[PDB]
């Protein structure tokens, strides 16, 4: 029955608290530069209207689309044009174009103040008003991460409240809190980047691209499931993801809850690992299901060669329904190989497709396709060889030195990219060494390829907004499945014209001496990028000499009596020695 008030329905389904949270998240993601207490006022107006429609669904306006109602609140914001410029032009449109226009203005790098955890203040805020404290967390994250997957953010906010519940009772609040914040922050940044990649997949490559990624991932998690159980779940899951990517946050959350319930009702057909998820309350249940471990591969699965290489009829089977035959290939390959990266499984399925396209046209197709697994294996061997070599490099240098080796590599590949992005991306890539290299053998390929696909996606999302390198545009737009190898294959960009030495990056005031370590690292890594932008062909030894003099010089002026005097008067010596080392 379609005679439904949508707002009433979502309020009925989700409950007041989650409804309010999701509405607050929607406003914070679309209007990232509005204060908390202004969005709270809008949430409260829409909650009062929802409750009116719950009481009486025939009440005037209860029949508007939820998204239409929300858009209307946006366009009634007095400071819309003033703060968001021509985002206010979006107000002239009809749905769904109005919404697509709003989504166009979400800012991926709003460069908002860095949140410093002050444990004494936060514990006071928390004790003062817990709900406010909860909403302030949803607002601060959502406005920094405007594609953050909204129901997961509700889950993280409950865990964030739990952290303060335990830690505020301690004597040293700081010692309890800070390691937990740190843990949270890494999990929330990864989560943001994961959902950002799902949104950019849908938008730039079609919803079929995301479906293929999810078929591969779900078949590895739930290897006893039938192909059509996987395609049903992937279909519902992709609709949830797309709804969240399109800002339909109440519908995304409501659908997600229905999917969690479906998976728990069918847990016998899917995975034994689901049992611990399925008695949890709804947000925790869903989270637990998304993070579930790969079930054990069943015994007795026939070898892949039986259907895909050995069988006489591969071409006939393929030609009858090419898409279904390849989806089934992907599913069969993925359930069998939890130790492969999902992107490697997609690359395997693409190459299997190209082989059949080629072989099935020949006189004797079977002699040509019988050996396809030998043609495929280089797609497993190449990433395995890269992972071994990059994890060695990581163990040789440590995380910071590995970040610096990545700075050199990426600035050579993409020297037109702005310095702060080269630094951010190289720092994130270096942390993949920390996150993955010490893992069990069967987890290293999924771990490193997954993180690379998140971080290269972040580069692609930034570069889409201000494209400066043709080679980045090619790697970012050509094919999602080959994005990571496309970047690995970039060498020194030969079209790049060097800039003059940008000496501000090698000149400091005394306040450098008391920067926290992360910030000192960033100052040094920024200089390193700038070296390469001035001298793209500089040798690793030249770079090392320079950077060694650099740290020697900062060390010396930091230990001076008159620090600023040293930096200012001795500074040009560093700048001349740097130009000599590079000559
Ligand atoms: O209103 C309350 O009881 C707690 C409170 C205090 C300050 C600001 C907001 C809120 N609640 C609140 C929150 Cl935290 C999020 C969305 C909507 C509302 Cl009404
Ligand atoms: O730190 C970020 O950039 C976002 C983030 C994610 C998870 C947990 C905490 C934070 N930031 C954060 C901090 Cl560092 C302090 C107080 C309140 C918040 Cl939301
Ligand atoms: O760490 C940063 O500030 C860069 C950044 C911005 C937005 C979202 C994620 C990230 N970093 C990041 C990424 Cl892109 C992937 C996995 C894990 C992390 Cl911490
Ligand atoms: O068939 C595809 O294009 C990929 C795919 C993957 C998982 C689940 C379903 C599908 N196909 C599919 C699609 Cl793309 C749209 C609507 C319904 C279905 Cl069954
Ligand atoms: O980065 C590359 O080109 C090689 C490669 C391929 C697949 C997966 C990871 C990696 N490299 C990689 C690894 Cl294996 C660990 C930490 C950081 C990086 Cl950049
Ligand atoms: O290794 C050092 O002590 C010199 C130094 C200081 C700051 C930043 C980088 C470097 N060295 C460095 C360089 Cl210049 C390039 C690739 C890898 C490394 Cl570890
Ligand atoms: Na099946
Ligand atoms: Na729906
Ligand atoms: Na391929
Ligand atoms: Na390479
Ligand atoms: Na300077």
């Amino acid at each position: 029955d379609t005679h439904k008030s949508e707002i009433a329905h979502r309020f009925n389904d989700l409950g007041e608290e989650n409804f309010q949270g999701l509405v607050l998240i929607a406003f914070s993601q679309y209007l990232q530069q509005c204060p908390f207490d202004e969005h709270v006022k809008l949430v409260k107006e829409l909650t009062e209207f929802a409750k009116t429609c719950v009481a009486d669904e025939s009440h005037a306006g209860c029949d508007k689309s939820l998204h239409t109602l929300f858009g209307d609140e946006l366009c009634k914001v007095a400071t819309l044009r003033e703060t968001y410029g021509d985002m206010a032009d979006c107000c002239e449109k009809q749905e769904p174009e109005r919404n697509e226009c709003f989504l166009n203005h979400k800012d991926d790098s709003p460069d908002l103040p860095k949140l410093k955890p002050e444990p004494d203040t936060l514990c006071a805020e928390f004790k003062a008003d817990e709900k406010k404290f909860w909403g302030k967390y949803l607002y601060e994250v959502a406005r920094r991460h405007p594609y953050f997957y909204a129901p997961e953010l509700l889950y993280y906010a409950n865990k964030y409240n739990g952290v303060f519940q335990e830690c505020c009772q301690a004597e040293d609040k700081g010692a309890c809190l800070l390691p937990k914040i740190d843990a949270m922050r890494e999990k929330v940044l990864a989560s943001s980047a994961r959902q950002r990649l799902r949104c950019a997949s849908i938008q730039k490559f079609g919803e079929r691209a995301l479906k293929a990624w999810s078929v591969a991932r779900l078949s590895q998690k739930f290897p006893k499931a039938d192909f059509t159980d996987v395609t049903k779940i992937v279909t519902d899951l992709t609709k949830v993801h797309k709804e969240c990517c399109h800002g339909d946050l109440l519908e995304c959350a409501d659908d997600r809850a229905d999917l969690a319930k479906y998976i728990c009702d069918h847990q016998d057909a899917l995975s034994s690992k689901l049992k611990e998820c399925c008695d949890k309350p709804v947000l925790e249940k869903s989270h637990c299901i998304a993070e579930v471990d790969k079930d054990a591969v069943p015994e007795n699965l026939p070898p892949l060669t039986a259907d895909f290489a050995e069988d006489k009829e591969v071409c006939k089977n393929y030609q009858e329904a090419k898409d279904v035959f390849l989806g089934s290939f992907l599913y069969e390959y993925s359930r069998r190989h939890p130790e492969y990266a999902v992107s490697v499984l997609l690359r395997l399925a693409k190459e299997y497709e190209a082989t059949l396209e080629d072989c099935c046209a020949k006189e004797d197709p079977h002699a040509c396709y019988a050996t396809v697994f030998d043609k495929l294996k280089h797609l497993v061997d190449e990433p395995q060889n890269l992972i071994k070599k990059n994890c060695e490099l990581f163990e040789k240098h440590g995380e910071y030195g590995f970040q610096n080796a990545l700075i050199v590599r990426y600035t050579r590949k993409a020297p037109q990219v702005s310095t702060p992005t080269l630094v951010e991306i190289s720092r994130s890539l270096g942390k993949v060494g920390t996150k993955c290299c010490a893992k069990p053998e069967s987890e290293r390929m999924p771990c490193t390829e997954d993180y690379l696909s998140l971080i290269l996606n972040r580069l692609c999302v930034l570069h889409e907004k201000t494209p400066v390198s043709e080679k980045v545009t090619k790697c970012c737009t050509e094919s999602l499945v080959n994005r990571r190898p496309c970047f690995s294959d970039l060498t020194l960009d030969e079209t790049y014209v060097p800039k003059p030495f940008d000496e501000k990056f090698f000149t400091f005031h005394a306040d450098i001496c008391t920067l926290p370590d992360t910030e000192k690292q960033i100052k040094k890594q920024t200089a390193l990028v700038e070296l390469l932008k001035h001298k793209p062909k500089a040798t690793d030894e030249q770079l090392k000499t320079v950077m060694e003099n650099f740290v020697a010089f900062v060390d010396k002026c930091c230990a001076a009596d008159d620090k600023e005097g040293c930096f200012v008067l001795e500074g040009p010596k560093l700048v001349a020695s740097t130009q000599a080392a590079l000559a």
